[PDB]
């Protein structure tokens, strides 16, 4: 079999929909993050979860040599920080983590409190596949915002949800 | 650092929120399929998608031996599909796909017509991971209706998508 053309894998994939993550780290390499959809949860003992990320990015490099990070999954009112870790604006790496939201819970790496689910993580493994390398990471933390209807990403637009 | 306990981790993830797939096979080893929310793509070259399933699930073994399979990303109105694809009415595996919108197009495995987005898939690497297998696939033909809206799960409820 023949796959897919890339064009093709991509345009199909705007039409199925994720939720919006950003994934950040810090440690003896520095401080960096990146706005992630690619995640999910693998088994829970040990509670792993994986993240696939693009190796050429700035944020890849730091957060494999860290060998700790946080997964972000935002609420439905944090399009503007996905966007500021896309590198909507062109916000400078280190600039992006000047607000509050941000705190460490044990491993160092940055957590978004307010998000709508904070997992605190170290990586266990990496699968590279083509251009990503898929991290598994065991969660040594949790934490959670109040009241969060989830940031969807879907038809190249941020969305929420809603009841059936 | 210890891991958090497996009923934290379970818990944090009913908070988080995933599109919802069926995953479907077919070949020598016979019909299968299940429902699947921890699915993400990987890379487009080649465009490869990855599926965490648990071992335990009836559908694991016969999607692994026949070595092909297909994601179906469900829309909005196929709630029911996810139901009976997660094992509610007991519905047996070559019931699932009597329905006429399930059919072949490249692979052998069943592909949902009408799904939002489906992607006819071979498994290229099967990385065992705590209870989950997680299933590395690589796109050979897709297909996808005219509606889009996703079917989302948050909560434990579905779920659709809403303008911010
Ligand atoms: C929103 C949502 C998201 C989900 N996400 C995931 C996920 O990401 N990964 C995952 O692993 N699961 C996921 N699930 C779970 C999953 O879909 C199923 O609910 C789970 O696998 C249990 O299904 P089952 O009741 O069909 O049991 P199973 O044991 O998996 O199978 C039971 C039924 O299906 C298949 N039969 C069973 N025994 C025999 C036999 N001895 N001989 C011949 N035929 C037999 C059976 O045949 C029977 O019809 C999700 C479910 C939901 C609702
Ligand atoms: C909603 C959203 C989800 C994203 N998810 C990921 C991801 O899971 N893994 C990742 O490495 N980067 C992802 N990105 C990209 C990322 O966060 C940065 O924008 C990227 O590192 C910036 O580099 P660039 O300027 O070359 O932009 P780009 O040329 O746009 O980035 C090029 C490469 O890294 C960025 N992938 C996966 N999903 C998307 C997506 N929906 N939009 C754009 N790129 C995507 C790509 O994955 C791609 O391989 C996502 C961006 C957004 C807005």
């Amino acid at each position: 079999f023949e796959t897919v053309a890339s064009f093709d894998f991509r345009d199909a994939l705007s039409k199925a929909s994720t939720p919006v993550t950003v994934v950040a780290t810090n440690g003896p390499f520095g401080l960096a993050g990146l706005t992630c959809s690619a995640v999910c949860s693998v088994c829970d003992r040990p509670p792993t979860v994986l993240l696939c990320i693009n190796r050429k990015s700035y944020a890849a490099g730091i957060i494999k040599s860290n060998g700790v990070l946080s997964v972000n999954w935002l609420a439905a009112g944090q399009a503007v920080i996905s966007q500021t870790f896309a590198g909507v604006g062109s916000v400078p790496m280190e600039e992006r983590f000047a607000d509050k939201g941000w705190q460490t819970i044990a491993t160092g790496a940055p957590y978004r409190m307010d998000a709508a689910v904070s997992f605190d993580c170290t990586i266990a493994n990496i699968v590279d596949v083509g251009s990503h390398s898929v991290i598994f990471a065991e969660v040594v933390a949790r934490n959670h915002a109040e009241e969060c209807t989830p940031l969807i990403y879907h038809r190249r637009q941020y969305a929420t949800t809603r009841s059936l």
